[PDB]
DNA sequence: CGCTAGTCGTCAT
DNA sequence: CGACTAGCG
């Protein structure tokens, strides 16, 4: 996520409802909804006892949309990614911690703290993602699991015309050039759009508006793919874009203590990590519900050695990819763990 | 002052 | 995933 991005693009959202794409299909960022919804089961979660509170809690949301005749596609989370890698490990850390404090803290009779902290050291499993998968299906709504990030698959989605609009928290979602996202969507139908077009209703964006220079604003400003260099966010990284008069980022990354005024140390590597990051934006792999293949985001440009980009994710055989997006196959063990068959979106 | 970095919350009785 | 804020320059 790009941290603050929406308060920062905030100009350029819109207060809708999504009656607005009744008989339009739209694509969901099912993790959120899978967080919320089990962080009100959170205790029986920690406990290891068994719960579908947060099966229920998708589900209004899904057919909320279907009651307005919108065609929801509930995409998932996949294999992990290795840039992002770092970022989950950190996620995973603090989620052992708030399980064992917790867990202090119902021998030290604090209950009230102890939820407080198991509300925070849940993990969305992906046995937890499958339940919601058959109860979704049982109302004939599709869903499909990305190879990886659920972020990329989406825009993809998106991009292909195969969507046309993304339900997501998540402001990421507009650096990999979705057309329309659409945040902070509650139970009602009542949320906030923001179009790709409708970008340079922000006058702080300047001419940074066009898809590869607002890319390139999001990444410097700090990212799961990359963090930042001291000192700098959205403000500065846009402001260096905008007096930024030459094509070549890596040269104007190069300068961009000339360009602030300031004395940055730039690392020889940030900006191999910078190449890395932007590369995972641009050509993470994803699955193609149509061809039934595994392919990156966007075609690689004759600028781009696909060898070196391993970091964006792994190709496997298709048939394989097919069996995951399906839901079929454990990401884990890469054992069947179900046996849907759409034959008898896709 | 604007801005970044780090801490806290998402459910729901 | 984000919102909020104390404190940084
Ligand atoms: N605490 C919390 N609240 C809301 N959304 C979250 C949270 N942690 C992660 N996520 C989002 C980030 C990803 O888009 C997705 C999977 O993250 P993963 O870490 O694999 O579960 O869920
Ligand atoms: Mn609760
Ligand atoms: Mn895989
Ligand atoms: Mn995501
Ligand atoms: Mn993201
Ligand atoms: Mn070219
Ligand atoms: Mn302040
Ligand atoms: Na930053």
């Amino acid at each position: 996520g790009i941290q603050g991005l929406l308060q920062f693009i905030k100009e350029a959202s819109e207060p809708i409802h999504v009656r607005k794409y009744k008989g339009q299909v739209v694509a969901v960022d099912t993790y959120c909804w899978l967080h919320k919804g089990a962080i009100a089961c959170a205790e029986k979660l920690a406990k290891g006892e068994p719960t579908d509170r947060y099966v229920g809690f998708c589900m209004k949301f899904v057919n909320m949309l279907l009651s307005h005749g919108i065609k929801p596609i509930l995409v998932f989370d996949g294999c992990t990614l290795p840039s992002k890698k770092e970022v989950e490990r950190s996620r995973r850390e603090r989620r052992q911690a708030n399980l064992l404090k917790g867990k202090q803290l119902l021998r030290e009779g604090k209950v009230s703290e102890a939820r407080e902290c198991f509300t925070r050291s849940i993990n969305i499993t992906h046995a937890m993602a499958h339940k919601v998968i058959k109860a979704a299906r049982s109302q004939g709504v599709d869903c499909l699991v990305a190879p990886y990030e659920a972020d990329a698959q989406l825009a993809y989605l998106n991009k292909a015309g195969i969507v046309q609009a993304i339900i997501t928290e998540d402001s990421d979602l507009l650096a990999f050039g979705c057309k329309k996202v659409i945040l902070k969507m509650d139970q009602f139908g009542n949320g906030l759009e923001i179009d790709q077009a409708r970008l340079g209703m922000c006058r702080q964006l300047g001419d940074v508006f066009t898809e590869e220079k607002f890319r390139y604003m999001c990444i410097l400003s700090g990212c799961a793919y990359l963090s930042s260099l001291r000192g700098i966010g959205l403000a500065k990284a846009c402001k260096v874009l905008r007096l930024a008069n030459n094509p070549d980022i890596v040269k104007v990354i190069k300068k961009i203590g000339h360009y602030l005024k300031m004395n940055i140390t730039v690392p020889e590597d940030y900006i191999n990590g910078f190449i890395r990051a932007n590369n995972t934006f641009l050509y993470q792999l994803v699955f193609d519900p149509i061809k039934r293949k595994l392919i990156p985001l966007n075609a690689y440009e004759d600028d781009v050695d696909p060898e070196t980009l391993s970091y964006a994710g792994q190709y496997v055989d298709d048939s394989i990819a097919l069996q995951i997006a399906l839901g079929n196959k454990d990401i884990n063990t890469f054992e069947q763990i179900d046996d849907y068959n759409p034959d008898t979106l896709y």
